[PDB]
């Protein structure tokens, strides 16, 4: 079923275009952060154990320009496997069968073509407006870590083998387009991480240099 | 079809089979493997850079009730790992083949590296499967591990001896070297030869 695939992937294409200001996704993938750790905080007011896994409370974001990636990390409550899968899963699932399902029960639904525009730019799925595949690794209080792997057409999960390395919480790995280099420049990302991170109530840092030699070290950014 | 299907394998089933066989189908599967790179490096000088040894190595893990099979064959990439690994499964019920493994496990995870890619996990239950790219890195130069999380049944192949006398029957007629991970003179653990 390779012709279809060509006109799924042009159509997302085609979709992003219409986004000439995709620096949304930061914003969506901040919100995601925020309420995850409101979450496992709520829960902490209630039962002062559940942060052993990790005691601090925070987002942090880092570039990887070798690898053309760009992490987002959070000490919220983290999801478990089967969360991974019904929470991510289906909403990355916009392949060709997928893809099709939910253009036709378009018609039905008689959405407009903006209402469909307007799905690319909300959510965790905004994060392929710059992304062509988007790892995810998450540990919650109630399960063992794992890795989720999705190019908004299939997706993947098992258990990492690296073992619990994030003691609870959430990564975001984004795997950039070479278009979307621009979110890989250290001062482009300060920018924009300081624009969206005014009214969480959480510290959010920035990998960045400082200054013997240069130092590389979280920045406060709110 | 999916009736057939269903018939075939409670019939299959229903016959008489050592589930033992499980490990000769995989040490044949390593022995391929190893022939394949084997003959490669006789073409390609530098074919074996990524790990210099052709062998088949056996680790148990009573902890964890896993069984590794590791061998230091081609490897597979992404995309062979999706399409070499239905009438599998029923193949596997009489016995043979890589889908003979699920005789004895409930889950099967295969992490292999091939000359061409990057290292790659693969997992199922036979039902569905996953993979992604090995987050550890390529830890196995080149070559391919079998982990298989065993069923509560299939607990005695966990015990040296017994996994010993397994792959010693099963290794007579390999062209490479089959190891087991074993101790022995004050409790010091090694590999000891098989065949
Ligand atoms: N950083 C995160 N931590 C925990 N859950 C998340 C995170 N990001 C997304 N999710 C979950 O996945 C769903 C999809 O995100 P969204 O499309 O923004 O609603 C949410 O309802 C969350 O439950
Ligand atoms: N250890 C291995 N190394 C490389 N390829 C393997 C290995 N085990 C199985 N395969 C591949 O996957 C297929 C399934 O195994 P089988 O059912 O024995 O045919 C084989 O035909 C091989 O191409
Ligand atoms: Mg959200
Ligand atoms: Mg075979």
């Amino acid at each position: 079923f390779a012709f279809q695939a060509e006109v799924n992937r042009m159509m997302k294409l085609i979709i992003n275009s219409l986004y000439k200001n995709k620096e949304i996704f930061l914003r969506e993938l901040i919100s995601n952060a925020s309420d995850a750790l409101d979450k496992i905080r709520l829960i902490s007011l209630t039962d002062e154990n559940a942060l052993a896994g990790n005691e601090e409370l925070t987002v942090k974001i880092k570039c990887d320009k070798e690898k053309n990636l760009l992490h987002v990390t959070d000490t919220g409550v983290g999801m478990t496997r089967e969360e991974l899968v019904k929470n991510l899963g289906t909403i990355a699932k916009s392949g060709t069968s997928e893809f099709l399902n939910k253009m036709t029960e378009a018609q039905e639904d008689g959405q407009s073509t903006s209402e469909l525009i307007g799905q690319f730019g909300v959510g965790f799925y905004s994060a392929f407006l710059v992304a062509d595949k988007v790892i995810v690794t998450s540990k919650h209080n109630n399960d063992t870590q794992h890795i989720w792997e999705s190019d908004s057409n299939e997706f993947s999960v098992i258990a990492d083998p690296r073992g619990n390395t994030l003691g609870r919480g959430t990564t975001i790995t984004l795997v950039l387009k070479e278009e979307a280099s621009d979110y890989l420049e250290l001062d482009t990302i300060k920018n924009l991480v300081k624009k969206y991170s005014q009214f969480i109530n959480f510290p959010i840092y920035v990998w960045s240099s400082k200054t013997g030699k240069t130092v590389w070290d979280w920045e406060l950014m709110n």
